[PDB]
């Protein structure tokens, strides 16, 4: 009914790094693609298990349904700033990736969050440097020289254009080009590498981009054996008053009924500059209607919520307890989307929407039943037997800790009955991805440790429904 | 040298209303137009002299520089909410206006604020209401319904649709046809008014606006005898992060060299949601390309300033004495443009920008040759003999009194050079707009009382060179 976990991504041990030189993989996310080949992604973080450092966007392949695993493939991995004073905060950063698959196109896009180099979020300025400018209906992301007020801005094959909108003899590697893209960003003049834009200290070249917060996106055509250059989704997405916007790791979805089938839906978050992450964290869906080329956000599930009798907005809120972050997303068979989201009421947090994610009904709904140590968590929709299920798996608690499998039917209305609660993992247990393997059986990629190993090493179980009924 | 002060808008006495049953007038603006006729604007403030209550933007026109002058015209007049409570703060608003003329199409622009019913900007709402959505390339109006969350929209002709895009029986004035345009915002269903969506208490109608800040133009093309209806501006300069989006007032200019000649310029200023009117007022401009069909903004003074050490940004910054507020804005033979601002340093504030207002240089200078009592001014450029000067008028201080007229050559770098600082007017003195008239003359509009006058009754005096140089 449950089988032994299998270690996908093994961290080191005792504060060591593993033998690959690796300390920590942090960040699961579980894909089953249409060839029925399972992909686990996850964060490398050499380093450290901190959200940032030196931290490659890695994922590896099973063609038996996660017996075998392949060779780790990594999608992203920006080099370090061989300058940098500390080393552990020393690299422009990605972390925290969704995979989703488009069943039309088959293809399969990793969307993550992306940094200049520092302390990840903790190293984004405290006054807003705006990152992008929009020249001539054209967006181009800015660059800021040393001694200099104006925006330079990155054009076309990445030539870099002065603040009064002359071309200079300095270009960006805007294609980059080497495995894992570890060539993006890179300034040259003419024919010199001079350093690179990603780089915030101990520079060795004149220009960087705003120290704020990116989306970034890679996709693969081929079952994720191979993976396109980063692309850059942040202006599409990100209003000008949002701090951060990153995503709620693990797993989105595609819409399967109801007028906006075959919308792709990828939870995110955002902070504002009122509260930041003192209390304006909140949840909502970006979402594409053109298989992946243009991104969207929908509103925010706070945006005009009413909390103690009072509205509050996502970019103005500051309200600790009615934040919302990390989520996981799902629709019903009526065409309601539910976004089980991450907070800190310390049981499940669940909006609804009616629209295919773009606005939130006024109610989020508690669950009791179900508890929430403030940690990420993923949820699927399943039928069994004509009736229709949610499985939502997180850290049964008092700390992350105690991994529970969460069983919920979906009532005619709409509503969830939680049904059964079953124990997956003893000990250690923090984030999870879920998908459905068929014939009744579903996998799990989650963080646990033991036997001295660093957060987290990412191992796999399958159960089926006997487990869930249990 | 200097003529005696000739009243055109004239307030009520010892807290009383005036003949005309209005209380105050403020806020001067002063045309010269290419016919030569002069256009005298204010705020006429019925029920008190604050910054909300029942307010219409009006002018006289004087066809003699300044001599005679014709019946009062009014642009707009918005019309109260007859079941308000308090009537003090019962009526939609308009204060402040930047009147401009086209040199090349000769339309007359009068652009100032709007806010719904309540008082002014003290009304706006303590979280962000959204005012405007986007739907199939268009921008709406919002318009939120009593108990409901979602975004009804007003579009074509009116037409109030619901948040999912269904048209009701609900319309909206948007053509107003009322003398001073008194109707606009009026809500009927089929051929009954049931109210107003500016109307924010004890409403009739089932509709209003967002509680935020908006920006209005009014535009003549009879040299200020008729008025369009207003337009609302907003959506094409106000971001999202902006709380506060407000004119600076008097009269703005159009460039008249270099290669952005022909913009028409208004001094604006902002508030972000961080500190709001406590540490982030801050001066920018709007500007048209096209005649005055388009608006863009400008960038504020205060983006990527450097103060103390450390970088701002005017949406996010919180420095009480960084701000800066109503300005006024002067080009220069040279092509800069030098904005004048209204700060807490106790003198003069300029910012200059060497590309049509857009950006701004790094420095801002300040002259302790002229006092800033933290009060509007106005300046405009002059040639005498045929050398180049500027003319800035505002209060000597300490308090905002005794009227001052500064004289500045400009330097072939744009540097001013202060030669002569003369008084204009005892006693109280605050607001005011500068003309030149032609023949070695100015004309001036200013806010000042004497014998129990309420605050204000507007003015207006000639003065030539003479007065000038010594
Ligand atoms: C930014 C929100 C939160 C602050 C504690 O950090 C998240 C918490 C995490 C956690 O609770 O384990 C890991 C997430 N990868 C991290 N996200 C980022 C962007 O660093
Ligand atoms: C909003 C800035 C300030 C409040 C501190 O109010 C301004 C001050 C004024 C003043 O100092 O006399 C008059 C302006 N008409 C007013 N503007 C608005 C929008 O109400
Ligand atoms: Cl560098
Ligand atoms: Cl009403």
């Amino acid at each position: 009914a449950l089988t032994e976990k299998t270690d996908i991504f093994e961290s080191g041990r005792n504060g060591n790094p593993n033998k690959d030189g690796i300390k920590s993989y942090r960040i699961p996310a579980l894909l089953k693609t249409d060839k029925g080949t399972l992909i686990a992604g996850a964060d490398e973080r050499r380093l450290h298990s901190s959200d940032w450092g030196d931290i490659g966007m890695v994922i590896r392949r099973s063609e038996d349904n996660g017996k075998t695993w392949g060779d780790r493939v990594t999608i992203t991995n920006l080099r370090d700033n061989p300058k940098a004073s500390d080393p552990s905060i020393g690299s422009p950063v990605n972390i925290d990736m969704v995979l989703v698959q488009d069943p039309e196109t088959k293809r399969i896009f990793s969307i993550y969050d992306m940094f200049p180099e520092g302390k990840g979020i903790f190293g984004m300025s405290s006054q807003k440097e705006e990152a992008y400018k929009k020249i001539d209906g054209k967006t181009y992301q800015i660059l800021y020289r040393e001694g200099e007020k104006g925006a330079y801005t990155i054009r076309e094959n990445g030539t870099v254009y002065t603040p009064d909108g002359k071309a200079t003899d300095y270009r960006v590697v805007v294609d980059p080009v080497k495995p894992a893209y570890s060539d993006k960003g890179d300034l040259y003049k003419g024919d010199q590498l001079l350093g690179n834009i990603y780089f915030t200290t101990n520079k060795t070249s004149p220009f960087r981009i705003a120290k704020d917060s990116y989306l970034w996106m890679s996709y693969s055509d081929d079952d994720g054996k191979t993976w396109s250059a980063p692309q850059d989704i942040t202006p599409m997405v990100k209003a000008d008053w949002m701090k951060f916007l990153g995503v709620g790791p693990g797993t989105g979805i595609v819409l399967r009924n109801g007028p906006h089938k075959g919308r792709i839906l990828i939870p995110v978050y955002t902070t504002n500059n009122v509260s930041h992450l003192d209390g304006s964290q909140s949840s909502r869906v970006i979402y594409s209607d053109d298989h992946g080329k243009t991104w969207h956000a929908g509103e925010a599930v706070n945006d005009n919520r009413q909390v103690d009798g009072q509205k509050i907005h996502s970019s103005t809120m500051n309200n600790r307890r009615a934040q919302n972050t990390e989520s996981t997303v799902v629709q019903l068979n009526n065409g309601d989307v539910k976004l089980f989201m991450r907070g800190l009421t310390g049981d499940l947090q669940v909006a609804t929407s009616k629209d295919g994610g773009v606005t939130w009904e006024k109610d989020i709904k508690r669950y009791p039943q179900v508890k929430d140590v403030y940690v990420q968590m993923s949820a699927i929709h399943t039928m069994h037997e004509g009736k229709e299920y949610i499985i939502l798996s997180n850290a049964g608690g008092p700390k992350r800790e105690n991994g529970m499998v969460h069983l919920a039917r979906v009532e005619e209305n709409g509503e969830l009955t939680w049904l059964k609660h079953n124990p997956i993992q003893k000990g250690e247990f923090a984030y999870n991805s879920l998908q459905e393997l068929g014939n009744g059986e579903y996998g799990i990629l989650y963080e646990h440790t033991e036997k001295g190993q660093n957060a987290y090493t990412l191992s796999f179980r399958k159960f089926n429904w006997e487990f869930l009924s249990k």
